[PDB]
């Protein structure tokens, strides 16, 4: 399994070494063959020979231009004459690549900004995470001592906690007693101990929570601090960091490094990011959280190390619970894109596809064009952004079927051929206008993107084929997560065209296909109602709900498969509406906010929701039961129970902690009233402030109606 690539300098010449795990064993291969280039258009082949001679200065050793050729590539769909400049060494090309758009016969500059470690994994066709081996992965993480006011990683390191196959033990300073805790000499010991705990295992993965940015820049300064080096690269190295912008990224040569919080950040929406409220998402379990003050309160004294230590272990414990939920699919996305999974793991949507484009752009000999430069890339994000929900229809509505387009649009640019080298072009036989918005795309020649998004498609069905007739369960969770990370893929291409950093940047083909896919549903938002029946109620982009008035349950069934064989046939190639599901009784206010039933209980979605039990109330008896008011004549005899103080009241209690930090004045943590007490009557607010998103929310008569 090729783990990642880069390159050193010898002798002034770079060798990529490509850490690769083969078979049981960890392996380094070696390539200087390698050498690194980009091209050069121009207006004759004349002043080659004068552009050949053009000349940077690095690191006071002179650069020169060390081999040329002249290659021929389809750049917008027709073949250009560029110049492909080689050089010795990568670092070259910064130095003289703009020297070289200067000068006055050269055209443009392309493929100038590629990094040497990827270029080599594109141009040799390696992709990375590939076989059936297995990484041998470890979770660590470190909890400190911490001051305000106090600069970074001042105060020392309390306990290494790591979490590997086969248990989580922690690494500690002073005494506390535990199984799975070992004590040895001061702070310095317990890094040399962690340090050998590391080689000892030898892991592929490092999983750390945070770590980009918290735990190794704790570990680096305080090991330099004490004068140790911190092997943790395979190679002897320490581990390098990266810019990335805003925050930063830490490697560990020959291992990978899998920060889960920036993929926890890509897949998951949550108010705040900490371990506790990942754990439980994740998998359902609550994670207690020992905080920075109470972790420097039991260290200091010695009291009560019974619960720092613990916690610590919990953290370790998770962060490889996770690790091993989240690389596997996370492998697949970066075999799938053919870049390691320390860059594919931290890379934006846009950028995935941008790695991939510029795959299949070596693969299919297609130029590549250039990142925005600093003026237009401001220029592409004043872009107006225009997605439209047609309001939805108010009521109460059963019998419903929810009608699903497969992959609009993604099929939107495969069927008429959406793409920037199609874009306008001059002298086709046949063209495609979009609507409204009235863009032209050739059609005689398929288009870069939307050949490869065929090829995308048409590779994932051919996928879940294979995931029947597979018996291995393992061998079928592989399948399951590259289907399912095609569809993401694909599914970032309409994203792409709006993406302000993208190459393949057209922002005529973006506008096209939400003006198609706007057309295409309002198109058969209709049609439906006119020749079957079944007038709509809800409708987002990709989807729709509509339902027969009046029919019964099962007709509107037999109704539901009768019209999409019918619209199947009607819509062009790759347009595929699929049936989704039946639903009864379902009311939707206003765009995205809807909550419905299918016919055995389980409120379908909420999509818009003391208190957390009077809402429950509300839902249940608006769909389960559907009466009409009653949720109103309920919530209406709440005041019967709460304002006139006859509801059990205990639950008044918010027991959410972080009226606000008065009760911790006042106590100089569940309340409920500047009280804790309890066993004298409540608030008369907290009745209707608490209980009008209960109501308003979902319930849309008047909101004084309940009061």
């Amino acid at each position: 399994m090729i783990l990642d690539t880069d390159y050193i300098t010898e002798d002034g010449k770079p060798v990529i070494r490509i850490f690769k795990k083969e078979n049981g064993e960890f392996k380094i291969e070696y390539d200087r063959t390698f050498e690194p280039y980009f091209y050069a258009l121009l207006k004759d082949d004349s002043a080659i020979e004068e552009v050949k001679k053009i000349t940077a200065e690095r690191h006071g050793t002179v650069v020169t231009v060390k081999r040329v050729e002249k290659v021929q590539k389809k750049f917008l769909g027709r073949p250009v004459e560029v110049w492909k400049l080689y050089f010795t060494h990568p670092q070259d090309v910064p130095a003289i690549r703009d020297k070289i758009r200067e000068h006055p016969a050269v055209i443009d500059i392309y493929e100038y900004d590629i990094p040497f470690a990827k270029r080599y994994l594109i141009d040799k066709g390696l992709v990375p995470m590939e076989g059936d081996e297995e990484l041998k992965m470890l979770a660590f993480a470190i909890a400190t001592l911490y001051h305000e006011g106090e600069e970074f990683a001042e105060g020392p390191i309390l306990m290494i906690s790591y979490a590997d196959e086969e248990g989580a033990r922690v690494i500690t300073w002073k005494n506390v007693d535990l199984p799975y805790v070992d004590v040895v000499s001061t702070e310095r010991e317990m890094i040399k101990r962690f340090l050998r705990v590391v080689k000892e295992k030898d892991p592929d993965v490092l999983i750390t929570y945070n770590g980009d940015n918290f735990d190794f820049a704790y570990l680096k300064k305080r090991c330099e601090k004490l004068g140790i080096n911190f092997a943790l690269g395979r190679d002897g190295s320490e581990p390098k960091i990266q810019r990335m912008g805003d925050r930063f990224a830490v490697e560990v040569k020959g291992r990978i490094h899998f920060d889960l919080y920036p993929v926890i950040r890509r897949t998951i929406n949550l108010p705040t990011y900490t371990l506790e409220a990942v754990y439980e998402a994740v998998f359902g379990q609550p994670k207690e959280k020992v905080y920075a003050e109470e972790i420097t309160t039991a260290w200091e004294t010695g009291e009560n190390l019974e619960r720092v230590a613990r916690y610590s272990m919990e953290d370790a414990k998770v962060t490889y619970e996770l690790g091993k939920e989240f690389l596997p699919m996370e492998a697949q996305l970066s075999r799938l894109i053919g870049q390691s999974l320390w860059d594919v793991s931290r890379s934006s949507t846009g950028n995935l596809v941008e790695w991939f484009l510029l795959r299949k752009a070596y693969e299919r000999n297609e130029l590549a064009p250039n990142k925005p430069d600093e003026k237009e890339l401001a220029r592409r994000r004043q872009s107006y952004e225009g997605g439209y929900v047609k309001e939805p229809e108010r009521g109460l509505w059963e019998n419903i079927v929810y009608l699903d387009f497969r992959s609009l649009y993604p099929s939107i640019i495969i069927t008429h051929n959406v793409s920037p080298d199609t874009l306008n072009r001059e002298g086709c036989k046949e063209y495609d206008v979009a609507p409204q918005v009235g863009h032209r795309f050739c059609k005689d020649f398929p288009g870069f993107i939307p050949s490869l998004l065929g090829d995308l498609l048409e590779e994932r069905q051919k996928i879940k084929k294979k995931m029947k007739a597979t018996i291995d369960p393992i061998e079928r969770k592989l399948l399951d997560y590259r289907q399912r990370r095609i569809k993401i893929l694909a599914n970032s291409y309409y994203g792409y065209y709006g993406y302000a950093r993208a190459r393949w940047y057209c922002k005529e083909c973006a506008e096209s296909v939400t003006a198609w896919g706007r057309e295409y549903i309002t198109m058969t938002i209709k049609e439906i109602e006119e020749k079957y029946g079944f007038k709509v109620i809800y409708s987002d982009t990709d989807g729709f709900f509509a339902t027969i008035p009046g029919a019964d349950a099962e007709t509107v069934k037999k109704k539901a498969m009768e019209f999409l064989k019918y619209i199947n046939a009607k819509l062009p190639g790759a347009l595929e509406l699929e049936y989704e599901g039946f639903y009864k009784r379902g009311f939707f206010v206003t765009k995205k906010k809807y909550a419905v039933i299918d016919e055995e209980g389980k409120i379908t979605t909420r999509g818009l929701e003391i208190a957390k039990e009077t809402q429950a109330r509300v839902l249940e008896a608006l769909l389960k039961d559907g009466d009409v008011e009653k949720a109103v004549r309920i919530v209406k005899e709440v005041t019967e129970k709460l304002s006139k103080y006859e509801v059990p009241p205990e639950k008044l209690v918010i027991h959410i902690q972080i009226p606000h930090v008065a009760v911790a004045k006042r106590l100089a943590i569940s309340y409920i009233v500047r009280a804790i007490e309890f066993d004298k009557y409540d608030a008369e607010y907290y009745i209707e402030n608490q209980v009008l998103p209960a109501v308003e929310r979902i319930l849309r008569y008047r909101k004084e109606d309940l009061r």
